[PDB]
């Protein structure tokens, strides 16, 4: 699909680019980096809930510094249990 998927990936990127200001011409520069470091074979991109659960945990575990779980439960409005599960998740993914 890539002639078409990469084409879509490009338009989406230059939209979000100009959206954040950045000149919409650096999109192609970004599509190249994604494909260059991520490419090789095929990957299954999650759709709904699986994706949404991951985005939540990614946001949480990226704010974790090793000792701020209390701060994370307050910033994200979720329970200690939810935060610890996200953490255990960065850890498990190899
Ligand atoms: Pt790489
Ligand atoms: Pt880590």
């Amino acid at each position: 699909r890539f002639p078409a998927l990469l084409a879509e990936l490009n338009d989406l990127l230059r939209g979000e680019l100009s959206r954040l200001g950045v000149d919409p011409a650096h999109s192609l520069e970004i599509v190249v980096a994604i494909c260059k470091h991520l490419g090789g074979g095929q990957v299954y991109i999650p759709r709904g809930q699986a994706l949404d659960s991951l985005i939540r945990d990614l946001r949480i575990w990226n704010d974790f510094n090793g000792r701020n779980v209390s701060e994370l439960t307050t910033r994200y409005g979720v329970t200690f249990n939810t935060v610890y599960k996200a953490i255990r998740r960065m850890r498990r993914l190899k």
